[PDB]
């Protein structure tokens, strides 16, 4: 699964779509975890935002910022008329205390975040719409 930094309102609509079906995954990752008695103390989460190998696990100890970003995805997919059936956030009270941290991204984890998305398009742009039009060239 991947985690985008990028204004939810600037990312093309499949983007927006992915993202939105996949960030959740990391809820469930974590009750899985915490089912076999494993803390973030067990993990190897990373100082700083990456892209390969330990993204999602980068942000076990984040949920907190998770959640307040799918508010945020299904708020604009709403927006652009995408008939998504899941409008609420998740509840995750349930997890321990420890991994609902907050996160707040400096722009050059954006830009990071940016260029990957950016690099996908570009691989086949004629793929990608915004808003249901072919603005990527």
């Amino acid at each position: 699964t991947q985690i985008n930094l990028t204004l939810v309102s600037e990312l093309a609509d499949q983007h927006l779509m992915a993202e939105y079906r996949e960030l959740p995954r990391v809820f469930g990752a974590v009750r899985k975890h915490v089912a076999n008695g494993k803390r973030v103390r067990d993990f190897k989460i990373s100082p700083t935002f990456i892209l390969g190998a330990g993204h999602v696990t980068f942000f076990y100890d984040k949920l907190e910022f998770l959640r307040k970003r799918q508010i945020e995805l299904i708020a604009e997919c709403l927006k652009r008329g995408f008939n998504i059936k899941d409008t609420t956030v998740q509840d995750i009270s349930d997890i321990p205390q420890e991994f609902r941290g907050d996160y707040i991204p400096h722009e050059a984890s954006i830009a990071i975040s940016q260029a990957r998305l950016d690099e996908k398009i570009a691989q086949r742009p004629t793929w990608y719409k915004y808003y249901g039009k072919a603005i990527y060239a």
